[PDB]
């Protein structure tokens, strides 16, 4: 009861509509909140693209160090990493850390397209067990987030079970699951959403998100002082097309779901 009062209370507080999905390895408890609702999910649809290439490195060792050639046409909205490689090419293992530790559309692109498009990073979701993710669109306008849309969205529900599934389970093999977790432990956009919500000694592995309507979203996984590790999905969205960013609702809805642990 009490947990629900305080998500629904800063729910309210907030404007906007709060989804939560908490995973607690050491009970196998949730916490859930609006988790069978859709959100957009803007840029953490970058772990299910970045496990889907890991996925296709089972069968093809000598993926990762695959070239990708990056042109002035592939540019996006938001390209840190790749607008310092044009007229080069980058390897998919870069491809996979940019996208993952600094958010670069254009990396997330090349992953999409590597694997057949949004249509084939959906199917390698259905082949884990998750039926309810959808990657629709590219980068950017995958992450318009306009209310009603159920392009490029799933529940906070589904991601929590597969984010538990690809860094805690085993839908990736040993070494491409320790990839994946060591890429999301190294990303450096994090710090003000789920990390900030949570005590500093905690170490985490998360991927953020942003996008049309204020959309602000993180994922996580979470490994608490001695303590069997979390899955936490934090989405939030707002009325206004040009809302702005809400990275505290974020840090305040992990702190909640957090607090006694
Ligand atoms: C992902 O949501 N996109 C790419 C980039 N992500 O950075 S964030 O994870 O720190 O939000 C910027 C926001 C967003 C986009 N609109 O392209
Ligand atoms: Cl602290």
């Amino acid at each position: 009861a009490d947990v629900q009062q305080k998500l629904a209370e800063l729910e309210r507080q907030s404007g906007g509509r709060l989804g939560v999905a908490l995973i607690n390895t050491a009970d196998n408890s949730q916490i859930l909140y609006r988790a069978d609702e859709r959100f957009a999910m803007c840029s953490t649809s970058k772990v299910m693209a970045a496990a889907a290439v890991l996925k296709k490195s089972e069968s093809e060792p000598n993926l990762l160090n695959q070239r990708v050639e990056i042109k002035k046409s592939d540019l996006v909205n938001y390209n840190p990493i790749a607008e310092k490689h044009v007229n080069g090419t980058m390897s998919l293992a870069e491809l996979s850390a940019a996208a993952l530790q600094y958010s670069d559309n254009v990396a997330m692109n090349k992953l999409i397209a590597h694997v057949g498009g949004p249509a084939s990073v959906t199917a390698f979701a259905r082949q884990l067990g998750d039926e309810t993710f959808r990657l629709d669109r590219t980068e950017p306008t995958l992450n318009t987030a306009i209310p009603g849309d159920p392009r490029d969205t799933t529940s906070p529900r589904a991601m929590a079970q597969t984010l538990r599934n690809l860094t805690l389970g085993k839908a990736l093999g040993d070494s491409q699951r320790a990839q994946l977790v060591t890429w999301m432990k190294g990303n450096t956009t994090g710090a003000a959403s789920i990390q900030a919500g949570l005590p500093a000694s905690w170490v985490v592995g998360d991927k953020t998100g942003s996008g049309g309507y204020g959309t602000t979203n993180d994922i996580a996984v979470i490994w608490p002082k001695d303590r069997a590790p979390l899955i936490l999905v934090t989405y939030f969205t707002q009325p206004q097309p040009k809302a702005e960013s809400r990275r505290d609702v974020l840090a305040s809805a992990a702190k909640i779901v957090t607090d006694g642990l």
